[PDB]
């Protein structure tokens, strides 16, 4: 019934660098089982909406992971399922799957993002200015480079579910 949700919650949970799953794909299921896979707002913002349950792992490697979803006006039919990963002074943005219930290589200009980055605003590269470097020199400022390619709502959604984790791991 929900294959479109817990396909998206397997795919934030994979190593964008290595393929591989973060954390077993049994384990992934059952743990999104055990935690509901309703989808609920958590909170709403000016600017979109954060979904959960916030979805919480542990990586084959030891690091706590968090999935989570938004929405942001622009979508709708569409909700953006996000990884973050807890790091020493915040979080980095491992993976990111946008589902459009209305109706890919483009989503992975959107991850993965390291810490600085995410504390500086994702934004689109229009907004900074067509600035040069490749995609991936880009995300790691928190820019992601979609003019040679809505990105704007996708980033949007992202920042706000950045500032929930943000909020809630004080």
């Amino acid at each position: 019934d929900n294959a479109a949700k817990l396909s998206a919650i397997k795919f934030v949970l994979k190593d964008p660098l290595t393929g591989d799953y973060l954390v077993d794909e049994k384990e992934i299921e059952e743990i999104v089982k055990k935690t509901g896979i309703e989808t609920v707002v958590l909170k709403e913002y000016k600017e979109g909406v954060v979904l959960g349950p916030l979805y919480e792992f542990v990586t084959k490697d030891g690091r706590n992971a968090y999935v989570l979803s938004g929405y942001a006006p622009g979508f709708g039919n569409v909700t953006v399922v996000a990884c973050f990963i807890k790091t020493e002074d915040g979080f980095m943005l491992n993976s990111v799957r946008v589902i459009d219930y209305s109706q890919e290589s483009i989503q992975r200009r959107f991850f993965p993002v390291p810490p600085e980055g995410l504390k500086n605003g994702l934004r689109v590269d229009k907004d900074a200015g067509l600035p040069k470097g490749s995609p991936e020199e880009l995300k790691k400022q928190g820019i992601v480079k979609v003019s040679d390619v809505t990105p704007r709502a996708v980033v949007t959604a992202l920042n706000l579910m950045y500032r929930y984790l943000e909020e809630v791991s004080k």
